């Protein structure tokens, strides 16, 4: 049973964000041919905290997200005895070495303001900052403080919005967006 929105994501995302993906969800117990539309949620948070990690300096950003459970939290293990930074209780995405800081990126089709409280309530490790992307463009950042400049950041949101875009010619948003 093989999906419009299945050949989509392959053909929209890059061949190791599609596997990592897949890797993701068959290690959490889902299908990816069946769970399409998350399928297609974990490729775009996937992307951005990639295109994320490669807005700062060379050797700023760790990567979190995207590796296996285990090796995962072994680099959280090891970046929190180096820097003794609070061990957080819910995997982050990235780590930040300029800032000292985990970071959790959101990808949302709410509303920023509801998305950042269900993140905030959902982790209460006052340590980690929140980085919050919207598919129609706007973001929210812990303290304000969004971490990237200005083209970085708007660099992300463009590409948000071709996905929207490209689903939307497809007549495959309203049920990605009515998925969330
Ligand atoms: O990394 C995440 N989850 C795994 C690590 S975690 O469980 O420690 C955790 C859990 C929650 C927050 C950070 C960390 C992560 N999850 C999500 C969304 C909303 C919260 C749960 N959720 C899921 O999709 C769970 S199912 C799943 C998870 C990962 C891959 C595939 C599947 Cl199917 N939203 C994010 O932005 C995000 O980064
Ligand atoms: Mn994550
Ligand atoms: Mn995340």
């Amino acid at each position: 049973r093989g999906s419009h929105m299945e050949d989509f994501v392959r053909q929209c995302f890059n061949p190791m964000i599609v596997e990592l993906a897949e890797k993701a969800m068959k290690e959490y117990g889902e299908d990816p041919k069946i769970e399409t539309n998350k399928f297609a949620a974990i490729c775009t948070h996937l992307e951005v905290c990639f295109m994320y990690s490669d807005g700062g300096s060379k050797h700023r950003f760790e990567i979190i997200e995207g590796r296996d459970r285990i090796m995962a939290w072994t680099v959280v293990n090891s970046i929190c005895n180096t820097t003794g930074v609070e061990k957080p209780k819910f995997l982050p995405d990235l780590y930040d070495y300029k800032e000292n800081r985990f970071i959790e990126i959101g990808v949302t089709r709410r509303e920023v303001h509801i998305y950042y409280l269900e993140k905030a309530n959902k982790i209460k490790s006052e340590k980690t900052h929140i980085h919050i992307f919207s598919f129609t463009g706007e973001e929210m950042a812990t303290k304000a403080d969004y971490t990237l400049d200005e083209e970085s950041r708007a660099r992300i949101k463009t590409r948000l919005f071709t996905i929207r875009q490209e689903m939307a010619s497809r007549s495959l948003w309203d049920s990605f967006r009515q998925s969330e």
